[PDB]
């Protein structure tokens, strides 16, 4: 298999990668970071992220694991120790793969601008107050004041939508949920509160209502968009694969990750 | 069709029932309560889930519809001023029907219980402190230490699940929903806090830690349960089925029912 | 002094209230459980606050003193191994009273009933829908409708009201919190949501809707009235007093309940 | 008495300033905007917010008064249709004046910055990560990790703070409170979760942990700090006053702003 590795970047991140390499050495692989067909990446979530945006235009032909050199990461599968028992593992092609949805996010202004969210998009003003109008499959729902939206993949439920007070959502549900921040409620202004899970193929879609300008945030990397006519949000068609060497349940993840491990 | 109406039983909803009749009465319709295939309810949520209730064991067969006679019900489609245009529509069998997931509770003693629930299922103490073992596909998951708990359906989403900070979730998606109430959370006692979203063919399974009993709602209908070993949670493999003549869509029923009518 | 002890009665509690007893006979400290000036619990949380109720009607004339037997209790400012050191410090009368604020509830029938609550006051329903009009010093603030609510004093915030979504205030604001517990809000019922601090000689009455049988909850001892006509909430005049014998401020107590010690 | 009139600068508010203005103008009332006795605010709360804002440095000397001319204001007292009986009341003096507290917060660099705040002070990142020591005087009580902090009047709760969770406290309570905005909460990573509600002479200091460029907000006059060593929250000594000429209880206010009027 062509495979790549990406690092965090610190000490102990780049020798792993080393050694991995050099293990990968030993058997039929060859690293290509153009062309990968498995993408490992060591370091934490972020790290993980960011593999993952490097490689978005070849889902469909990559599968990816995480090792996470510090605390336990999300979308970490091992610890450092274990690398050498996933290097022999991967060469022998001995998995199966997984595979998580992905949220679209569509920019209109005034031209489209389209990106792939693992954890979650969310939209901002530009510094001014922030109001939209939330249109669900065309149809008019509410029109939002307040800090800010955030929608979330299942993946991401456990991350910026956990600490919005959204519900944790078992990724074979092919679903995104939409989360409040701060929204104004009182006798004039109204909002919904409750988080709103959404199935494959609804459409959300924020019109803004005075000004045009949103910092849009997709697993963190923020982008001034600037003339914005409409932000839709959609279940991608698109997923990410994940290559899976033993039983680590998704509830047992939320389990280590936020119980006790 | 075979069918048959219920009511509230206040003078408005009587009266709205004979009048349908006898509407009914002008067309290939039997009035028949012991196998209708038609189950019209008049009155409220409450008086649309006992029709339910009267008739789960036989919901393949049958196709519900509900007429509000106070404000907006949840499973309402129908005003009481569209009753004629109702009668005509239903007569003529211009409809086609709409499947929500259902909730199957199992209560084990030492021997089995089953029900199914509309709305949602919770499970609180019989007195004392309520704790229990919370057993996710046989994977213990957390110690809860609080009020009780809730598992609602998709259409539950909008009743006690919303009240208790849970998420609202479009019926299509086939799952149910857990919520806390009122978790002790400290350095010793521990719980997700978040809502949780089961698929399909996820066994959440609720295990005594000292006190036995428990008073089991199903959708409003409270029992005190006994000797009890385990409360299984599991979306149904059963669904209801609606009568639908027009589009109300389910985003726009919660808009009505929470922002504005 | 005069002094008592009371004990969880397990093993462990009851051989420090002997240990202890043994340790006062050494100086000129006299048992008696009748007149107390100091009364010691020997527990958890739970055995200070039935201290406190067995001696609600001499508050004035004693300071209470915490040993908590197992993990940190609240109201506990010592570990069992400094139960010699708090002995001779006692004897010598070498301490500082601190006052909390308490929470008066009456309950009107008809005829009156009064209790002192350290932690909170809490209201049900008997069984059927609770329902209950919010009144603010005789201005109709809210129709409640939900599962109960819950009044606390500033110590107890950090119980039941810290679970219900409640701020945690600091014990020298003379004050109580109301929390909800699962109001229902769409339409046609609303409710402010947000729990609501109230300072010394405002009145909190909660009026009967429909039903008119409550469960009262006072510091957990929970008893059913009837035919109640009113709950009248009020911070007390009176406050329980505090022997301390070193820092241990509340934010710190805090600090090592919830975040780490 | 000298006065003057701010106004939101519409047509309609302007007119109803002239129309006042020409009104004081047969009594013994001087317009006078350098150093006003009465501050009249025709607009809305913001409009009201940039009052007291003009005129910090002379709260003592000073009653405001507002007008809203839409909806409900929360610091508004009139609609425009009473502003000739205003007129009237003020001119002979037939009023009694009511103080809220105010909070301070002061930045230090490496040199000090001091605001006074009628609503609330925030603190969020200029960018990057939001990490913050929250040290309760001079106590370490958490690192707090999110997207910031929000440091309430008991004025102040019924606007952001509200919308954070926060309790509304009536404002004769001396007090501030802190809520946190989307805090991380899992193994690694933990805080309060809780609004906290402080006394007067406690003081809240907030530290950096690494960026040490802060956004804070006062009344929502927002402004890059960089460089900070601290932040620190405590109740002013300072207060706003108010004149008022009818009752118009807070819980009135609260009611008539979020339940219904
Ligand atoms: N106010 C907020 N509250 C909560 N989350 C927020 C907030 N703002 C942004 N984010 C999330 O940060 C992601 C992106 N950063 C790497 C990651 C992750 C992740 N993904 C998952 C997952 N799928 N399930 C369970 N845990 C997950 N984690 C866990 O978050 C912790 C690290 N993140 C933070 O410090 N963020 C705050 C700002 C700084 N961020 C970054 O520079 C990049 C580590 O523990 C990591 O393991 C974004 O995509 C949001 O989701
Ligand atoms: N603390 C609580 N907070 C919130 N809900 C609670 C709480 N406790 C129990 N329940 C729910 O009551 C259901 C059952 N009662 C008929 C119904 C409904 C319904 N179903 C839906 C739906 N699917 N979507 C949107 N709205 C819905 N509604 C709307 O609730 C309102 C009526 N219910 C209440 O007064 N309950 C409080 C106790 C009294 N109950 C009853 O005697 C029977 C009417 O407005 C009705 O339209 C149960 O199943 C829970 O869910
Ligand atoms: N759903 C709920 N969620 C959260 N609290 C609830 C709930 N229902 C009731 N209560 C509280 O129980 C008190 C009374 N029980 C002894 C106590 C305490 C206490 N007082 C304080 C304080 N002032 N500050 C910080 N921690 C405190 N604790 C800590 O609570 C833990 C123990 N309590 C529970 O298991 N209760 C659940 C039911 C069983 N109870 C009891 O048999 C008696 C121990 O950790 C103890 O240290 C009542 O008064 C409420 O407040
Ligand atoms: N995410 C958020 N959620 C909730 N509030 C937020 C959020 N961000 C900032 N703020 C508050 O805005 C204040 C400042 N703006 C004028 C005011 C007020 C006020 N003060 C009180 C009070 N003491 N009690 C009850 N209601 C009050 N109101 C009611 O808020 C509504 C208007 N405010 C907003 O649109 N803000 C969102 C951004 C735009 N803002 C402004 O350009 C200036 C009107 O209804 C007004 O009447 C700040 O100080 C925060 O508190």
């Amino acid at each position: 298999m062509k495979y790549m590795i990406t690092s965090k970047g610190d000490e102990k991140s780049d020798l792993l990668r080393l050694n991995m390499i050099a293990g990968f050495g030993e058997y039929d692989m060859e690293y290509d970071d153009v062309e990968p067909e498995i993408v490992i990446s060591i370091g934490g979530d972020g790290t993980f992220l960011s593999a993952f945006h490097q490689y978005e235009e070849r889902l469909d032909e990559i599968a990816f694991i995480g090792i996470h050199t510090g605390h336990l990461g999300f979308y970490a599968d091992w610890r450092p120790a274990e690398a050498d028992k996933l290097v022999k593992l991967l060469a022998k092609g001995e998995y199966q793969k997984v595979s998580y949805p992905l949220l679209k996010t569509t920019v209109k202004y005034g031209k489209e601008a389209t990106y792939l969210a693992l954890n979650e998009s969310t939209v901002k003003s530009s510094g001014g107050p922030f109001v939209v109008d939330v249109v669900i499959n065309d149809i008019h729902f509410e029109r939002f004041r307040g800090d800010g939206l955030c929608m979330s993949t299942p993946s991401g439920t456990t991350a910026y939508n956990k600490s919005l007070g959204g519900a944790l959502m078992h990724p074979s549900i092919e679903a995104m949920q939409l989360t409040e921040m701060a929204s104004i409620n009182n006798r004039v202004y109204r909002t919904i509160g409750s988080p709103l899970v959404f199935p494959k193929h609804h459409v959300v879609s924020l019109q803004p209502v005075n000004d045009k300008d949103f910092q849009i945030s997709v697993d963190h990397l923020s982008i001034l968009h600037r003339d914005v006519q409409e932000i839709r949000y959609e279940v991608s068609a698109k997923k990410i694969h994940f290559a899976r060497f033993r039983s680590f349940p998704f509830w047992r993840r939320v389990h280590d990750s936020f119980i006790e491990d």
